[PDB]
C-alpha cells in the first residue's frame, strides 16, 4: 500500500543547536531495528542512507544565530532528498538529527505536493525568526522560515536564499505546545495558526484533539498530511534522551494515538522524527526508553495499531 | 451482608499455563498482604475456601507445540466444581491466580450456576490462540477460545480439556485495555466482531465513557451477572511490573480503579479472577509490594471501596 | 492587572500536624525564586514576610485534639494579616505551612469578601470535626470549622473562640479526593458538598470538572474565588515531599489545567499553597521536584500560560 510505502533518509546533523550527540539519531534509530520492523509490519522499505553533511569552515554567526550556513545547507541537500522520495512514490522519513531540517524536509515535501498540511508535535512552536530568537539557535526557527505570511519578516540569511515560503498560516496544526517564548506567541496568535497546547489536550482529550486536527485540515477534501515529530513533544519520562526537555508533556498512549490516527487518514505523505539525542539520557535504559519511544511512534505511523494486526489471509483455515 | 459485598475466596496456586515459575505464589502474597482482612473492614461478609491442591501430572507430554496439557486442563476441571460450589452458596467467587489459563475454570464453573453472564476481560492480551494458532504453546494465552461457541469446531481435542462445553458467546464478552494481540488474534478478534477497547479505544474515549459503553452493551437489554477477569498486566508495569508478561502504554492506577469502581455499582459482580501476580518477578522488593498492593486496591474497590469515601449506615455526628 | 496585583503572606507553621519540617514550606518556596518568577510574569508582588508566631508552650489537648491554642492563634493572627492584606487590594497567597492555616486564611479573607466561593484542591476533605477525629490533628479539620451547616456540632475548642462559620456547604467545591475517613464521607454526603473525587476526575476528565467547578461556583454571580491548594491533591510522584501523600493523585498537568482556568476567570482573590514539607522527601531531588511544581501550580494561578505570554508590543517590530 502507498501508506506503507517509505523512503528512509538519515540525517544526522546538530548544529541546529548547541548540545552534542543529536547527529547520533539516525544511528541509534537504524540500531534499534527500525527498517527490520517496518519490513515485518509489510512495508515497502528503500533506504536512502544517512546524508553527508560536509563541514563548512568559517561558518560565522548571522548577529547571533549560530552556524547559518551550515543549516543553511543541511536543509538544503535534505529537501533535495525529501524531493526524491517523493517523486519515486514514497513517504519521506526523515531521522534527525535537530528541527532545523524541517525546513529542507517540509520544503521538499512541497516541491513535489504544494497543496501539504502540517502536524507539528512538539513541546515548542519553533517559530522564532533570525531577528526575534534570544538563544540564536536555529533548530527553534525552522517554522518561521517555511511561512508564507512571515515572507519579508525574515533577514537574508547566508545559507538560506535557496528557501521559498512553501506553508500559509491555516496548513500547520501544533500539538502538545508548553514553551513558548515571548516573541513566538506573539507570532502564533497574530498568524492565528490552529493549536492544541498541553492546556488543550487536558481540556479536550487526545480524542478530540486528533478528531478537531484532522476535521481543520481535511475537512474540504483530502490532501497530503506532513508529521513533524520532535520527541520533546512527549514527556521527558518517555523520551528524556533530548535536548530541551520539558515537563507535563503528552504521554507514550497520547504520541501512539496522534501517530495512530494519522495513519488511518491512509494521507501521511511526509514524516520527521526528531530531537533523539543518546548522549543525553541520564543512564543507557534512558536512551533505550527514548529510542524505543521513536521507534514505536514511527511504526504506529506505518500501520502498526494497538488492537493488532493481520494478514488479509484466513488464519483459522 | 448485600450480595454486592458477599465473597467465597478461592486461591488457585497455579503455574503450568506459561513458562516463568512464581506466579503459584501469587494467592500466597495476596493473603499475606491482608486482602481477607481488608474486604472485613469495608463490611464484607468472606468465607474462604482454601487454596486448591494441584496435583503433579510427570508425563503431560505436548499436544503439538501446547504445553503442559493435562496439567492446565485438570487445573481448571479442578476449579470450575470449587468455583460452581461458591456460587451455589449464593456468594461472589474471587479467583486468586495463577496464570490466565484458570480462566477457562473459572468462568466454566461461575457459567454452570449463571449462564447468562457476560465477561469483562482487563488484559494487554485477548487470550484467544486455540491450539492451532498459538505459537508461544502457553495456554495462558488460550482461555478464551475454549470458552466460545462460535470456535466450536475449530478446538482440537487437546489431553485435559474434554469436560469443557463453550458457555459464552462472541456478544458476551468484552476487552479492555488491549495493546498486544497476535495476528492470529486478531483475525479472531475481528472475524467474530467481538466488543473491545483496545489502550486506541481508551485513548479515543476516556476510561469514563469505556466503562459506560461497556456496561451499556453487557447490560442494557436485560440486568445480568457480570464476571470480571483481571490480568494485572492490564494496567502498565509502573504499577503491576510483578508480572510475567508486561507491556507499555497499559492502564493507570486510576483506570484499573475506575474500572473496578464503576463494576461494584451495577450490583451485579457474580464473579472475579485477579491473575498474574508473580511475586518472583520483581526487578526489587518494592516491584513486588507495589503489584501486590495494587492488585489488592484493584480486588477492594470491586466490593464498595469508593475514593470519594465509606461510611457504615449510622450519624457520625450524633452516633 | 488586578489578578496579578499579589500580597505574600508566609505562614510558617507545623502544628496542626505531627511531621515537623512543613513549616519550612515558606522558606523553600520563596528561595525557589518565587516572587521573582512572578515579578518576570509582570506581576506586581508585596511580600508581608513570615508571621511571627510566638511559642504557646502551656497547650494541652482538647480530649484527642492537639495543640489547640497554638493553631488557634496562628490562624487568628493569619485571618488578621489576610484581612488587611484583602483590604490593600490584593490577592492574598499564603505559602504554608500545614492546612489547619485555611481556617484563617479563609476567614480573614471572608471578612473583606464575605460572597467568596473556595475551590479546595485536596486527597483529603479536611472536614473532621473536633470530636469526629480520630487522629486529633488539626489539619486534617479546617473545613469543620468554616462551615455555616456545622454550626451546633463544633465543640468550644481553646484557641479557637473568634472563629465564626464564614461559608455556607454549597460555596466549597472539592478536587482531588481519595483518602475519606468515614465520618468525613458522612458529613460530606449529608450536607451536600459539591466534590470532584479521583473517580470523578477519572470519568469526566479535568476539562469537564473545571467546567462544572466555575458553573457551580459563578453560575448564580460572579463573586471572588478563594483557591487552597494542598499539594498532597497532585500524586506523589510530583509532590512527593508532604506530610500525607496517596496515590493515584491528580497528575502534573492536571494541577495547571485547574489553576490556567482558575487564572482566566480573573476571580482569584485569595490563594493557599499548603503542606510543602522539604523535611519529608526520600532524596534531595524529590525536595526540589516538589518545589518546583508547587512553584509552578503558583505561577499558573498568576498568569503563566502553557501556549505563552507575550507583552502588548509588536515582538517583529521592536
Ligand atoms: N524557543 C527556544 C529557542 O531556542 O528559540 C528557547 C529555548 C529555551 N527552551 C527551549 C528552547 C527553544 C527551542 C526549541 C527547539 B526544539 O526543541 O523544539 O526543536
Ligand atoms: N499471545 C501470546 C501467547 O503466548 O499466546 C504471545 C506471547 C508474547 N507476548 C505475551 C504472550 C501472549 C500471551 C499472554 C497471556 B497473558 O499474560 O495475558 O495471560
Ligand atoms: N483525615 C485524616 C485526619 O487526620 O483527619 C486521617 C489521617 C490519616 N490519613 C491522612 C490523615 C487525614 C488528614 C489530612 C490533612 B491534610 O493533608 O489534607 O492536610
Ligand atoms: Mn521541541
Ligand atoms: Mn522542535
Ligand atoms: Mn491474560
Ligand atoms: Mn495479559
Ligand atoms: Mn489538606
Ligand atoms: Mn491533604
Amino acid at each position: 500500500a502507498k501508506s506503507r510505502t517509505i523512503g528512509i533518509i538519515g540525517a544526522p546533523f546538530s548544529k541546529g543547536q548547541p548540545r552534542g550527540g543529536v547527529e547520533e539519531g539516525p544511528t541509534v534509530l537504524r540500531k534499534a531495528g527500525l527498517l527490520e520492523k517496518l519490513k515485518e509490519q509489510e512495508c515497502d522499505v528503500k533506504d536512502y542512507g544517512d546524508l553527508p553533511f560536509a563541514d563548512i569552515p568559517n561558518d560565522s554567526p548571522f548577529q547571533i544565530v549560530k552556524n547559518p550556513r551550515s543549516v543553511g545547507k543541511a536543509s538544503e541537500q535534505l529537501a533535495g532528498k525529501v524531493a526524491e522520495v517523493k517523486k519515486n512514490g514514497r513517504i519521506s522519513l526523515v531521522l534527525g538529527g535537530d528541527h532545523s531540517l524541517a525546513i529542507g524536509s517540509i520544503s521538499g515535501h512541497a516541491r513535489v505536493h504544494p497543496d501539504l498540511g502540517v502536524i507539528w508535535v512538539d513541546a515548542h512552536t519553533d517559530i522564532n525568526t533570525p531577528l526575534t530568537t534570544t538563544s540564536g539557535n536555529l533548530h527553534g526557527q525552522p517554522v518561521s522560515f517555511l511561512l508564507k505570511e512571515l515572507k519579508g519578516k525574515i533577514p537574508d540569511v547566508p545559507g538560506f536564499s535557496w528557501v521559498t515560503p512553501c506553508i500559509s498560516a491555516k496548513d500547520i496544526v501544533y500539538i502538545g505546545l508548553r514553551d513558548v517564548d515571548p516573541g513566538e506567541h506573539y507570532i502564533l496568535k497574530t498568524l492565528g495558526i490552529k493549536y492544541f497546547s498541553m492546556t488543550e489536550v487536558d481540556r479536550l482529550g487526545i480524542g478530540k484533539v486528533m478528531e478537531e486536527t484532522l476535521s481543520y485540515l481535511l475537512g474540504r477534501k483530502k490532501r497530503p498530511i506532513h508529521l513533524s515529530f520532535d520527541v520533546d513533544g512527549l514527556d521527558p519520562s518517555f523520551t528524556p534522551a533530548t535536548g530541551t526537555p520539558v515537563v507535563g508533556g503528552l504521554t507514550y498512549r497520547e504520541g501512539l494515538y496522534i501517530t495512530e490516527e494519522i495513519y488511518k487518514t491512509g494521507l501521511l505523505s511526509g514524516l520527521d522524527i526528531m530531537e533523539v539525542n543518546p548522549s543525553l539520557g541520564k543512564t543507557p535504559e534512558e536512551v533505550t526508553r527514548t529510542v524505543n519511544t521513536a521507534v514505536a511512534i514511527t511504526l504506529a505511523c506505518f500501520g502498526l495499531a494497538r488492537e493488532g494486526n493481520h494478514k488479509p489471509i484466513d488464519y483459522l483455515n
